C-alpha cells in the first residue's frame, strides 16, 4: 500500500482508471473529427480547429486524472484506446450532434464516479471531480448545444460555410 | 448567540477549535525541525529551510481557521500548544518520515471534522474545508512522500547532502 | 477517388495509416512512462518530464502523418491504440532501454514505409519521410543511446537521482 | 562544356528547359485569370488577387529553374510562351477547377523530370526538385482542392461573393 494512501477506496481508484480511458477515448474521437474536416472533400478548417482543440483538452483531462491517481496513491492501469465509432462524421451539424452525446456520456461517467467517491465519504475526491470535471462538462454541453442550435439555424451550404468561419476566428 | 450565526452547529464550532490547536501543534513541530537542522552538528540548511517554510504555512492554516470561526459567529477558544514529540529528529529521511505521519494525522483530523459538518448539513463549512484544507493535505502528503522516496534513493552521506541542496535551491 | 490524388499508390496510403497507429502507440507508451515516474514510490520528476515531452512529440508525429494523408488525397483510417507493453517500467535505465527499442521499432517501420513509397516511385512521399521522420529517428536513437550510456555510468541510487536532475533542468 | 558541369546529363538539362516553359505557361494562365476577375462584369477582386499571387509565384518557379540550369552548367533555351487555353474563365469555381488541373499537369511534368534525373543518378537534381517543386505542388493541389470543395459548398451568387471576400482578406 502506498505511503500516501488515506481515505482512498479501491473502488474509487478503479473508477479513476475507468475515467482515464474514457477521457482518452474522447480525445481520439475528436482527433478523428479534426482530420475528417481536414479532408479535401470536406474542407471545413474551422470545424477541424474546434475538434483539434477539443481533442487536446480531452488529453489534458486524462493526464490530470493520471496525476490525481498518483497523488492519492492509487496506481494508473491503462487499457486499449478504442478507435472512434465512425471513420467519417458527415456535416458540421452531424459532428456537433455526436460531440454532444459524447460529452453527455463523459458527464454521466463522471457523475457515476462522483457517486462512488461520495459513497466512501471521499470528500476530497468529490471536490476534485466537482472542481475540475463536473463544471467543465456543464459548460461544454451548453456550448455544443448552442453550436447545434446555430447550425440548424444557418442550414446547409453557405450557412455551414459561415459557421465554419466563426469556429476558425 | 452571535448575530452572524446561521446553520452553525456547536459541534462544528468545537471541532474548528480542535483543528486550530492541531494546526498550531504542527507549526511548533516543524519549527523544532527547522532549528534542529540549523544545529552545527547537523548543518542541513535546505532541510532547515523546508521545515521553516512548513512551519509558517501551518501557522497560516491555524489563522485561517481562527478567521473562519469568527466569520460563522463561533468563538475561538485556544488551548496549550503541546511541545513537539522529540527534541532531535535524526536524519533528513527520519524527519520527512515524521512529517508524513504528522500530515496524515492532520488530514485524518480534517476528514473527521468534515464528517461532523456534513452530519449537520453545514454545506458551506464542508466547502471551506475541501477548498482550503483537504486539497492542500493531499498535495502535501504526495510531496513529502516523493521526498522520502528520493531520500531513500540517494542514501546517507553525500546523498543526504545533495538532497539538502535541492531543498535549499 | 480524391480530386487531389496523383502518383499515390494504395499501398503507400495504407502504410501511412499503419505508421499513424504506430506513432500513437509510442505516444501512449511514453505517457505511461511519464506517470509511472510520477508515482510517489518512484518520484523521478525529470524522467517523468522527459517521457511526457516524448509523448507529446509522438502525438505530433501522428498528426503530421494524418495531415499528410489528406494532402495526398488518402483517407485516414484509425485503429485501436494498444495499451503499453508494461504497467511499470523499472529504473530510469530500464525505461530508457525500452525507449531505445521502441524508437528503433518506429524507425524500422518508417524505413519499410519508405521502401514502399520508393517502390512506387513516390518521390514526394520519400522526401516527406526523409525530412520529417527519418532524420528525427536517427537523432532520437542517438540521444537515448547517450542517456543509456550515462545512466550505466552513474549507477543506481544517487547516480539515478543526479541524472534525473539533468533531465529536469 | 561548362567548367561547372558534373554528373549533369543532357536529358536532364533539356528537361529543365521544358519545365521552365511550363512554369511560364502557368504564370501566363494565372495572369489571364487575374485580369478576367478584374473585368467590370465579373468584379471578383479576391479571386483576382488569388490568381495574381499564383501568377507571381509561377514566375518565381520559372526563375529558380533558370538559376538552377546555370548552377549545373546547363544552358537556358527559352521557347514561346503559349497564350492561355481560354480568354474567359467562367465562375470562381470554374477557374479553381482549371487551376487544379493545371497544377496537376505541372506536377506530372515535375514527376517525369524527376524520373529523368533519377535515371541518370543525378542525386542533387532529384533533391532540388523534391525540395523546391514537388512539396509545393502537393500543398498547392490540396489548397486548390479545398477551395473547390468550399466553392461547391457555398454555391452561386452570394456564396461566390462571400468566398471572394475570404480570398481578398
Ligand atoms: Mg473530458
Ligand atoms: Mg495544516
Ligand atoms: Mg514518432
Ligand atoms: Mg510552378
Amino acid at each position: 500500500e502506498s505511503q500516501c494512501r488515506q481515505n482512498y477506496h479501491q473502488e474509487s481508484e478503479a473508477g479513476i482508471n475507468r475515467q482515464i480511458n474514457m477521457e482518452l477515448y474522447a480525445c481520439y474521437t475528436y482527433q478523428s473529427m479534426a482530420y475528417y474536416f481536414d479532408r479535401d472533400d470536406v474542407a471545413l478548417p474551422g470545424f477541424s480547429k474546434f475538434f483539434k482543440n477539443s481533442s487536446d483538452e480531452e488529453r489534458e483531462h486524462a493526464e490530470k486524472l493520471m496525476k490525481y491517481q498518483n497523488k492519492r496513491g492509487g496506481r494508473v492501469v491503462l487499457q486499449d484506446i478504442k478507435k472512434p465509432d465512425r471513420d467519417e462524421w458527415g456535416t458540421g451539424l452531424d459532428a456537433m450532434q455526436v460531440a454532444l452525446q459524447l460529452e453527455k456520456t463523459v458527464n454521466q461517467s463522471l457523475l457515476d464516479l462522483h457517486k462512488v467517491a461520495d459513497s466512501h465519504q471521499d470528500a476530497q475526491m468529490c471536490d476534485f471531480l466537482e472542481t475540475h470535471y463536473l463544471e467543465e462538462q456543464v459548460n461544454a454541453i451548453k456550448e455544443i448545444s448552442d453550436h447545434i442550435t446555430q447550425l440548424k439555424r444557418v442550414g446547409s451550404g453557405l450557412g455551414e460555410y459561415e459557421y465554419d468561419r466563426r469556429l476558425d476566428s
